């Protein structure tokens, strides 16, 4: 599904204790192919994605560097601070903006109001559940399968509605979205190719009109 | 990289909160091929295995199965229970497999009462899934025997017995389900576990493992 957003993470968190919060939430600003944090860091903070774009991206074999994720407004940057940085976060846009607090405070704050994890707790069993399964999906799903549930979690993230169905700004290279799918730019394309001759979607530069967003959920297995 | 245990999930409850539940558990035994619970069930239980092991499967359109994960004593059965379907199949691999289960209204009351727990049940969640991101992470970099060796490892660490040649595996898996573990064709990953054979790294007993050199697993894992 959706990666962990602050509206879903704090839906149960009325807005007295969220208040006790925003004394330390600390803004920063990021510029064009900046770093908000690297791959193995142990900072162990919240990050939380105000305004702009970012990818998770990696580093790794022969210095490659590799494509994991793009985030949006309201999406929580990697991981919850609880074990180094899995990967490293790069602003897409000028100035992006994230809010940061330390994991001290927030363990203080959950200490404060441990009825606040209860809830926390259904979220990151329904995200684990939801992890579990696009695991054994890239097992075995075909790639029309990867490429249509790609379309589809960009679509639900970043869509804009318009005249013939949803437009999807994504904005990677063409060997960004092969890598989000799972296999090469040659294989990604003629599936890309194949949805759109089929008129299940257009291909607009580096934006994708989904006509057909029902069809791809069927194509998604 | 390992699943979630009752230790795990319980290690930082107090003795007083843990005997409160014991009244709700119930005990339920299956002999080998029973379904512990079935894929698109709406039952709301968090499954414990006790003793046995338990395999994770899903049967496709065409009713062939696909394995997901195996599961050993210690560890939870399929998803935490949640107020939003079960996505897969739990089948008993092992004769008289023991379970321990308990109803989400037993466990959301529970951690009402002391939602202290759910703080700290919260953090393993949370590193629980940075395990995850790990994996998928590996699957896009690591060739077949780097995943077979990732695969022998994690049944190892789990199920594994130390013996003076190294750690047997009695993994009781036939070739093809091993291969959906490892994540390609049954040929391909029986090639790869030749060469581990000739290079001296393991032995196949039957459908046991023999793993001489595990440190060698390591390595090619990374
Ligand atoms: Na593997």
């Amino acid at each position: 599904d959706l990666p962990l957003t602050h509206t879903a993470l704090f839906k149960q968190v009325p807005l007295d204790q969220a208040r006790e919060l925003l004394e330390h939430l600390h803004e920063s600003v990021f510029s064009k192919g900046q770093a908000i944090f690297n791959e193995g860091d142990t900072d162990r903070r919240m990050y939380l994605l105000e305004r702009g774009r970012v990818k998770l991206v990696r580093h790794s074999r022969d210095n490659r560097v590799q494509l994991l994720s793009i985030h949006t407004h309201g999406e929580i940057l990697g991981e919850i601070p609880v074990g180094p940085r899995t990967a490293s976060a790069i602003a897409i846009t000028d100035r992006t903006r994230v809010l940061w607090l330390e994991n001290e405070v927030l363990f203080k704050w959950l200490g404060h109001h441990p009825r606040v994890a209860v809830d926390m707790l259904q979220v990151l069993a329904a995200r684990l559940r939801a992890n579990n399964e696009h695991i054994s999906d890239l097992v075995f799903m075909d790639v029309p399968a990867r490429l249509a549930k790609t379309l589809l979690n960009l679509a639900s993230r970043f869509g804009e509605p318009v005249r013939e169905g949803v437009l999807v700004p994504h904005d990677l290279t063409q060997e960004e979205l092969a890598q989000l799918v799972g296999s090469s730019r040659e294989t990604v394309n003629k599936a890309l190719m194949d949805f759109a001759q089929r008129g299940w979607i257009k291909r607009h530069g580096r934006s994708i009109i989904i006509y057909q967003p029902g069809m791809l959920i069927r194509r998604a297995e």
